[PDB]
């Protein structure tokens, strides 16, 4: 399903974000038989959108609530769209969503990470004010991303168990929004940037437009037009250029024009000129070998669960600016659009990752599970294609963003049993058809080591977690160090891959001061972190390091029974533990982008 | 002025709320002289609004800044809005700022929490994008409301004092809207709703126009028309109602609508049918006494400073709802509209306040070059008052018909021992009254300006007592506090014949604090400190209203910061809840709603 993301000229956006719907649960799961969306919702309040609603309410009878709930909202179509094909868009509802224009189903997602939309048109009368109605689901089971099982007790009462850290949250996330463009509109986008040597050259364009004649345009920061070209696609335009450098992030503007007799669209794509290749032991940006720093990071924050949030994201990115982060991860779902937006104008690189996560049953935190985790009744072939779907619209939406150099197709699958194989080897192949122009990887979970994984020759670079050492460790520091760099070097051995540790750190109760170093306390922490920095400075293959994680986040339940969400190097109100000092002083210390010398 | 609020209707709105705009400081001052307005700001970076720019990017060198900064932001004008009004609408861009389009300056306002709005029509072209730069300042002086005095070092770097609790957030703290209305619109909207016994009557409008002819229609909540109206301004429509009724608020809907007859304009205005007066020592709504319970608040969270938000709305009534408060008071500045919109569809009663909070100089919480006459041209001057009388113009001309306010506060905690107290306050007091007469009005006590010593208190209708900080002037006594009170309350009693509404009580509480020997700042002292207060107002005829000081940990100035008062919450700052929000609860839950307790506790 081609997707571009909506902007203003031809076309039109009117946001729905005004927060205030109608809110109700349904108990009972009546909605769907008494047609809750042919009336106002009975007996709702007011909730917040985007936002999750777990915690907007400080119940405890919500936040942990397990079936379908309901939103509701009337709006005008503003008179002069009239004549324009209309369309309503959900950047993202999480888990399942089912949408009502009035009284006609109109559209209905699986997948809570990415938007969906349907042209509606036909079932709005301009000016008018239209019902809209929501039905949400947050329900997990072996063919969902991520997978959970849901257990009904005696009494049919529902409650979800799942197998990822964080907390299952749910709603509308992200932003709802009416939009609209001319009977002849530009449908899709496909830009893809060579550059050979950094004096030169070239943006392959191939471009789908639902019904016009294609020109297409590229502008420079200044609007100097460098370059212009026809047809709806064999397009490659020729440049001496500014290169989109970490750090800078140069953008250039691809106006893309589609003539109808009548009709015209207009739509700018921001593009950035940069290479992205593996080459040997090494990750180039632009031909250069570049060394990550940053984060493994969450959507999450108080109140508004994964909600997103402006103010938010401008306070997180100057925190992360400030202690010389130069990328991050997705972790274990896909992110606000925007901050993809902001990692291009800004120059941060960016690990683009699904949210498969919880393919395995042996993390060993908790308290009827399948035996076998590839298998009929657990993961089985729809549960591949559900995973292949959301590879697609994940690559579908960001394949032109500059900022991601790499797609994450999962984290942490156990890949011992041998089934595992037989699942991914399919995904990593259908992966690098979708998008040839970025490197591919599966983040790898650390009982599964260079002795017993399976399935990591598949990829081309390999992301390492490393987070629970310091369980497996019983917290001993140079027990830990050449256990790692072991580890490391016969990982360096087998694959001869570049290496990135994206996840390292230790739970640390802010506040808490130790004499003796030990753990949960903010001197362990910074000790901990500084032993992975010594290794790293001797491993020739290590090309990253980032931090679990950046702020602490709630959890499962599950999770918070070892409690368990004090894993951030800030708080969760975004006050920096001493950790965060340290990692200041280390990656503002070193050349940016630039792997330390051996050792340091 | 005229001031409606915006609802989609023959009118339509764009939202700028997409909040990231330009930003950028002027340390220099030089961006009016190089009228920045003109090109894309330089050196700018990404800010959110609505929002304070203080908290946004972890900056102490922003935080503390003091002067002008600058947002700027390109919109797109909608294609259907040729041939229409359009009007730019700030909803509160905080202290002062200035609006330039493209290179039109189009409006300026001084005053930081109340809307402005401008016709831009003939300065933009629809379907096309416009450039919208703002200049914001944030510095206050002796007629600014509220007041302070900058200072200005050695180096020629300004410093911003002042003499309220809490912090100085400044910035664009709420909604941007490009909106839209016909060439014939209704202008301005006043509605009263008098009752009589409950059973009946009615209701008396007033409506400007700017250019067209008036008929009035009014909707229930079942949309059933129930009584209809015409001309400019006669209508004084007939019911027997469900009348607004604290805890549910029932609403109407007043369909305002003004022909030319090339062009038409609706306008819906919601209508709650209630009184509120005074009678002896009773506050009555519908000729019933009240009894409030609840808070004073703050507009203050984590990172957005005074920022509006719609889940912290949500989230805070949730809580306020569980708590049992029933009333709360719009703590030292004009809240925004939302929450007003919020309390009139819920059913909650509230204190409506302006900004004019710090005319006091003995507080005496902080270190140092004042002046020694607080009513004076050096200080609060007759230009003060003249700001001050705008401010409550403003405010009342926002919010007259919001049913949930039910009274207006004018100032809170001014120093009324100097001599030209009553001078400046007895004016403010006939104004406000004349503004709208439907509604009571009260001036907010500060404790050391007690019943012998003040001079302004019969000047208003009820008598509001901040008597927070009760436990530093009695050194923690729980006994003595406890007749001291007692004694101040029952002399205001005689003094004074008003009815008693104690608007701030509490003590500063560390959240997680616990003490065997109930002790300051520990969860402990807080509830017993906050039960005293409870067993002497239900000893005590006059008082009909209990607010406690502070519902969440709340940023603070330096000053108070230096002695740590910015644990005044009963929540924290993250909303948790101190052991103090169960003790509230279960009182506030526990009495009849609305019902002061029998005599006894
Ligand atoms: C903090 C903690 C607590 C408990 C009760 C555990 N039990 C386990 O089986 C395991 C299994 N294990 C050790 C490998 O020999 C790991 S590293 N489990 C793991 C858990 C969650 C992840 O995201 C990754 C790995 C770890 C563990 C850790
Ligand atoms: C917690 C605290 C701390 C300090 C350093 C103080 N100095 C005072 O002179 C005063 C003056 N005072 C006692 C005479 O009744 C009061 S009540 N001052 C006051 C301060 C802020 C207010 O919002 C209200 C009153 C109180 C004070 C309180």
């Amino acid at each position: 399903s081609h997707m571009l993301r909506p902007v203003e000229t031809p076309t039109r956006e009117i946001k729905k974000l005004d927060g205030l719907w109608a809110f109700s649960l349904d108990r009972e799961n009546c909605g769907i038989d008494q047609r809750w969306w042919e009336s106002a919702l009975q007996e709702s309040r007011a909730i917040a959108v985007p936002g999750s609603f777990n915690d907007q309410f400080a119940d405890a009878d919500i936040r942990n609530y397990a079936g379908n709930v309901w939103y509701q909202r009337e709006v005008f179509i503003p008179k002069g769209w009239a004549g324009q094909r209309i369309v309503l868009r959900f950047d993202a509802v999480t888990h399942y969503g089912k949408v009502w224009v009035n009284n006609q189903e109109v559209m209905e997602h699986q997948g809570g990470y990415t938007p969906f939309e349907a042209d509606v048109t036909p079932y709005v009368i301009a000016g008018k004010s239209v019902r809209i109605t929501v039905c949400v689901n947050n329900e997990l089971n072996w063919q969902t991303i991520p997978p959970g099982m849901v257990i009904t007790d005696e009494n049919g009462k529902k409650k979800q168990s799942y197998f990822h850290d964080f907390f299952n949250y749910a709603g509308i996330h992200r932003s709802v929004m009416l939009y609209t463009t001319p009977n002849t509109w530009v449908d899709d986008i496909t830009v893809v940037t060579h550059v050979a040597q950094d004096c030169n050259h070239a943006s392959v364009d191939w471009q789908v437009v639902a019904n016009g004649d294609v020109s297409v345009e590229l502008r420079d920061a200044d609007q100097q037009v460098v370059a212009t070209g026809q047809g709806t696609s064999g397009t490659l335009q020729v440049v001496n250029p500014h290169l989109w450098q970490p750090g800078e992030g140069y953008l250039y503007e691809l106006c893309v024009t589609a003539k109808s007799q009548t009709e015209c669209d207009i739509y700018p794509l921001r593009v950035g000129i940069r290479s992205v290749a593996v080459k040997g032991e090494q990750f180039l940006i632009n031909h250069k070998p570049f060394y990550f720093t940053g984060f493994g990071r969450h959507e999450d924050a108080d109140l508004r669960g994964k909600g997103f949030d402006n103010v938010l994201m401008v306070h997180d990115h100057a925190l992360m600016d400030w202690i010389g982060a130069n990328s991050y991860r997705t972790s274990h779902y896909p992110y606000a659009e925007e901050m993809l937006d902001w990692a291009d104008e800004h120059g941060i690189v960016v690990i683009d990752e699904t949210a498969a996560v919880g393919f395995n049953l042996s993390l060993g935190i908790g308290f009827n599970k399948p035996k076998e985790l590839y298998s009929e009744e657990a993961v089985n072939g729809e549960t591949q294609q559900a995973h292949l779907q959301a590879i697609k619209e994940l690559i579908a939406r960001d394949k032109n963003h500059p900022s991601v150099v790499m797609w994450s197709i999962a984290n942490e699958p156990d890949t011992r049993p041998q089934g595992a194989r037989e699942y991914f080897a399919p995904l990593a192949e259908a992966t690098r058809k979708l998008d040839p122009t970025r490197p591919i990887t599966c983040v790898n979970v650390m009982f599964c080591d260079a002795h017993t994984d399976t399935i990591s020759d598949l990829f081309d670079v390999l992301c390492l977690n490393r987070y629970y050492g310091w369980y497996v460790q019983s917290g001993d520091l140079e027990t830990a160090e050449k256990v790692l760099e072991k580890e490391l070097l016969a990982w360096q051995e087998k694959l001869h891959q570049p290496i990135i540790i994206t996840e390292y750190g230790v739970d640390t109760l802010a506040g808490l001061h130790s004499m003796y170093t030990d753990m949960w306390s903010e001197e362990y922490q910074c000790a901990w972190l500084d032993m992975y920095h010594r290794v790293f400075d001797r491993v020739s293959a290590v090309v990253g390091e980032q931090v679990w994680n950046f702020a602490d986040f709630a959890t499962s339940q599950g999770i918070l029974r070892v409690g368990g969400n004090k894993k951030g190097i800030f708080t969760r109100d975004r006050k920096p533990k001493s950790a965060a000092f340290l990692l200041q002083k280390r990656w503002t210390g070193m050349n940016f982008g630039e792997k330390p010398q051996q050792g340091g």
